[PDB]
């Protein structure tokens, strides 16, 4: 289908002959420079390659507000997610319209030249409410208030080069490249499958059903740009995708990585995803249950209805110009050993089975055995390997402040005690001295599977520098993960409590 | 048998009622304090519990020189290894005879009070030559010149408490305790087996043959104090011993950990070991091939003859007062599936098999399969788990100084590249900034199995702070582990060389 | 001992007959279980015979059969006790039973399912699977319907080349029958041999009887086509995908 807006805005192609010139300007000592934030690197790449057609830069206030309140660009073009260049007051103050800014990656690789149209201060509360539904726990809202700059810079782009990537060079196909891929294969019907999670059996069946329904080839188009916090890293997922793609009949599916930065904006994002997939050459786009939805908030309430996305996409059906293949909950049928859309069964006459993502991590963290019917063996192997069970996970024991015993001797005791257990885990007494360059290394070790014994707490002003993952506090306080009887409890006693606690949480298995 | 010298010098028992008094003196702000070095903690524990009877302190110059040149204490008592308290000039200068020094552990736990008899400066060259045979690569000689203090402090001890240990509290039996152990069991004949390596099938057979020859019960008495550099840590070995002990018939063997600090002094040490085991209650002591020997030097020549220890022990036979069970090379007999002393076979009429320690590590480092005949499965499992094969080992790539390319970009490229391989390894770009507190952490990560990408070298003055284990240098230099074509070689090229190098060395397996 | 008898599946009458035959052969006792010699149910789901008609009939001729009959009621499996037993001496709900009818049995055999260790011996199932292989090892035919407007020659080649890339030990062949019964009668032979046949044309209705309909699928725009096409001139790659996915859905292909 024709790219959204009618013209694929591949600016790399467009500006080719200005490459050298733009590059010179980008590195001229006079031009103002802004180093792109991670999400911005994702967005900038989708803008320059045509993935965000008709966009050709970051939204000015006129187009931005029109998207917030109208799900459309100022000219009426259907567009639900605002793509803006967020900066800080300090930087915002150095620019005026007509100004040319050089956009860099890692304060080293010049990506593009942005010609300023305007500099405004968005009302983040409206964007949060109208665009992401207002809930403060929503991933896009939390980003908007805690990471995003408070000033947006609307302006047009001139491409120097797409952001740099050293992993999967062959797989990050651009819209132009994907289209050629499909053509060389004479693929004129292609249903695209969005995803940010590893694909299990349900998904494989879902995608094949779609290929059959639409009479089209399958395009696995996963997001490797930025997804929901806590998601499985993309490297692991790519390994999973490349593995599961082999379960499809020969020459029916194609894999391509999408460097998109999701907002987990349920229904709006679904519309957005469809527009993006259309730009990339897809003729069909799948939209299953809770598409692009971030689940429930701490109160247990849904951020979106399980089918809001489908409803929203349905209402823009006649102007999306890409056919949507909707799916209802796809579940497992024990008694028949096969999956099927929930909308064509039940009646109690048939029993179903479903292993939610939650329950999935549990087995992964507890060494549980994931059902042969749920996912392929090769896939679980890859997953377990990236997210090992507790007995192979790292951790830290922080000797609380209330501790009255010798921190030095208690540290040694714990070290010697853990050492006798064996199991391949590496241990270390870790003195941070409140130095962030040491604090920031704590999760690195934990990530490496090592066990750390930290004799002292770090000042509260630095608590943010350390990831709380698998970090336990040994203290007399009520907020201690491992609570002590008294501040001067004898070491052997404290040691037994720490050992049994870790044993109870699966870190040790005898 | 009667402890060496006739009286078990269990000073903990002797000084019991002086415990409180000595403890008060040890913590009095006026007394001079010396914090025991690791090897000293091992020695101090063997002196205070009677393991070094008749010793009751660290050798004065008179007894020390008598041992260096006579293998005897000044009074004629047979004693081959000099046990001295080595300190530095600074400390030596603050003490005179009659002075009382407080000996601490971890500058916190008072171990004993030493009454000074003299302070002398030993001729380390003589001790090295007469006691350890002179070769500069010999472990005891390298320690003597690079770790030991240049001043010795002879003097008598008054025990406050044995050095603190939080691991294996039940297994570190003292001579008095072991003797009681044997008695409660009515064991009047016990053959002790010394060791610093994990026990394999050959050893199990060796020890059983001994039990049968001597008509005595078996005492597995391994060293957990200090052995040969590069040896398997004692925690792993203890796990191995506890595991292999189960392959003995019920109630024939006893396990006890010896906190001895070996000197790897072949024959002399053998004599010493025998004296030590006698003090501990053994009636028999095994002495196999190259007992307490450190193998060969870099030139391939033996530090000791494979049977020097046996010869030396034999010549002191009538005064050791503990029976020695000598063994010749115990090897494997394929054709008969069983081990046997080499002195009672060969003749070519029978083919043998032997997997030297060298070859042993190779399989462990290469994921090789260790023969069912060589060692028990449960044992190899424990070993592999502590010394994982290359595909699970950590490593570091240091971007050499000659590097002309962007260290920042080359770092990211390597990171992104390693990340796509998967396999449970954790990676990190590690910037040390020449800070030893960061440098000293490098081997910790490697030990944790992680892969580090270090963008810059560390000044040569700090090279000692980093263990060279699995640390590779990427440079154009000839001394580079991974040699580059030119300092400005393009990244993708450098990346391929690094990947293929690591792949060739087993770190990556596809 | 093998009995070269030609059954009539005549339930109760046949049971009487069987007993007479076994008596002639030297037996002193003859077993008569549930639905003995019965052909199950008809297309409407109704029984051809009562599950115990045979037993009743045999019982009424008891005094003149001169061979003793050992009657049995439904013998079923007892999970909780791991053992089988006549249904007439249990139930009461106090005990849970289990029964894998013959129907369900073929299903696993055709779907590669795993037959329970309690149901049959391993050595037996092995022999059965080997004689009645699962779909992924079964043969089949795709008949290019008459309504087909595309090049039958090119569509045949496409299907052949497509199936060939899957691998799995199956042998494929474009099979031209030319309405010759000597060729038609060979179709099931190949299917029986596990081979996959691509047949470019239908055979005249007057010969349809010469071919066993087993695993023979019709690719056509008609409603009676096993694999229904959108249009008679649907482009080949499209038709190929439909045929592949259909066969994949019916277990002939597994990836
Ligand atoms: N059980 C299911 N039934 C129907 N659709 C599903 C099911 N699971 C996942 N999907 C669909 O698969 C696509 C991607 O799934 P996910 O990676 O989990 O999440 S999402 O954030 O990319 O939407 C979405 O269209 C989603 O709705
Ligand atoms: N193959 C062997 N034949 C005879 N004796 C052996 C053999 N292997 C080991 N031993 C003996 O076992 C004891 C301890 O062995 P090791 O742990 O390797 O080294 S040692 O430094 O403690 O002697 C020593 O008496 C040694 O000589
Ligand atoms: N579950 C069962 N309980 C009692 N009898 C059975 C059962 N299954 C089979 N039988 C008996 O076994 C004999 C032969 O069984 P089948 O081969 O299945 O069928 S039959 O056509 O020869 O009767 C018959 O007497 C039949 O009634
Ligand atoms: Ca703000
Ligand atoms: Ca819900
Ligand atoms: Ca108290
Ligand atoms: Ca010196
Ligand atoms: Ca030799
Ligand atoms: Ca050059
Ligand atoms: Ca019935
Ligand atoms: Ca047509
Ligand atoms: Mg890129
Ligand atoms: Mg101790
Ligand atoms: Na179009
Ligand atoms: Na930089
Ligand atoms: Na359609
Ligand atoms: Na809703
Ligand atoms: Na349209
Ligand atoms: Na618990
Ligand atoms: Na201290
Ligand atoms: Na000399
Ligand atoms: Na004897
Ligand atoms: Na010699
Ligand atoms: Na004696
Ligand atoms: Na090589
Ligand atoms: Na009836
Ligand atoms: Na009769
Ligand atoms: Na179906």
């Amino acid at each position: 289908p024709a790219p959204h807006g009618g013209i694929l805005q591949d600016l790399i192609a467009r500006d080719a002959l200005k490459k050298n010139e733009l590059l010179s300007e980008a590195q001229s000592s006079d031009i103002l420079v802004w180093n792109l934030t991670p999400r911005q690197l994702c967005d900038i790449e989708l803008i320059l390659n045509g993935g965000f057609s008709p966009l050709t830069g970051f939204l000015n206030e006129n187009d931005y507000s029109s998207v917030v309140t109208d799900s459309r660009l100022a000219d009426g073009t259907l567009w639900t997610i605002p793509i803006t260049l967020d900066v800080d007051e300090a930087f915002a103050n150095q620019i005026k319209p007509d100004t040319r800014i050089a956009l860099f990656q890692d304060d080293e690789i010049p990506i593009a030249i942005l010609t300023v149209q305007d500099v405004y201060k968005p009302n983040k509360t409206i964007e949060a409410e109208r665009v992401f539904r207002g809930d403060p726990e929503h991933p896009a809202i939390s980003y908007l208030f805690n990471v995003a700059g408070d000033y947006y810079v609307g302006g047009s782009l001139e491409a120097i080069q797409l952001p740099q990537h050293y992993d999967y060079p062959g797989l990050r196909k651009t819209p132009a490249q994907l289209r050629l891929e499909f053509q060389s294969r004479q693929w004129d019907r292609v249903v695209a499958f969005q995803t940010r999670n590893p694909m299990h059996r349900a998904h494989r069946e879902l995608t094949v059903r779609a290929a059959r329904e639409a009479n089209a080839k399958v395009l696995i188009h996963p997001v490797v740009g930025l997804t929901k916090p806590g998601d499985i890293d993309h490297h692991t997922r790519v390994r999973v995708y490349q593995e599961i793609i082999k379960r499809y009949p020969n020459g029916i599916a194609f894999l391509s990585l999408l460097p998109l930065a999701m907002r987990m904006s349920g229904d709006r994002e679904a519309v957005w995803h469809a527009i993006i997939r259309k730009n990339y050459g897809a003729s069909h786009f799948i939209v299953g249950r809770d598409h692009a939805g971030p689940g429930k908030n701490s109160k247990g309430v849904d951020f979106y209805g399980p089918y809001d996305a489908q409803e929203l996409v349905e209402s823009y059906k006649h102007e999306l110009d890409i056919e949507v293949v909707p799916f209802r909950m796809v579940t497992y049928l024990p008694d028949e050993d096969r999956y099927a859309p929930i909308d064509q069964i039940d009646t109690t006459k048939t029993r179903t089975l479903n292993i939610s993502g939650t329950e999935l991590r549990r087995r992964l963290r507890v060494g549980g055995e994931i059902p042969e019917w749920f996912s392929y063996p090769e896939v679980v192997k890859i997953l377990r390997e990236s997210n090992p069970p507790r007995p192979k996970q790292g951790f830290s024991i922080v000797l609380g402040n209330s501790l009255t015993v010798s921190r030095e001797q208690l540290s040694i005791a714990l070290l010697s005690t853990f050492l006798q257990f064996g199991g391949g885990r590496y241990y270390k007494i870790f003195e941070h001295n409140n130095k962030t360059e040491l604090l920031s290394l704590i999760q690195d070790f934990i990530g490496s599977g090592s066990g750390l014994i930290i004799p002292d707490q770090w000042e509260d002003d630095k608590d943010s520098v350390v990831g709380k993952q698998n970090v336990y506090l040994l203290d007399t306080s009520s907020s201690a993960d491992i609570q002590l009887e008294s501040a001067d409890e004898p070491i052997s006693h404290i040691v037994q409590k720490v050992v049994l606690f870790l044993e109870d949480n699966g870190f040790f298995v005898f």
